[PDB]
């Protein structure tokens, strides 16, 4: 699982699927919150962790929507 914001993820939103929301126990540390959310997300099998709150201690608790990628199977589309 990787850390991106909603602004970053939005561009490729239709390529992924929301499997749930993860949350840190609280606003611990900025980079540490990321790592803890990567722990949860990757444990749930998520491809992307979408910080729907932001990062860098900017009024964040640590809520992120977890998404999985749409894996393709011979459907080349031309």
């Amino acid at each position: 699982a990787e850390i991106m914001k909603k602004t970053d993820f939005d561009k490729v939103a239709s390529e992924y699927t929301k499997i749930g929301t993860i949350s840190t126990t609280g606003e611990m540390s900025p980079l540490d919150a990321r790592e803890d959310l990567i722990k949860k997300a990757d444990e749930k099998g998520a491809d992307v962790v979408v910080l729907t709150s932001g990062q860098t201690e900017n009024k964040i608790h640590g809520t992120a929507d977890i998404y999985k990628k749409k894996l393709e199977h011979h459907h080349h589309h031309h």
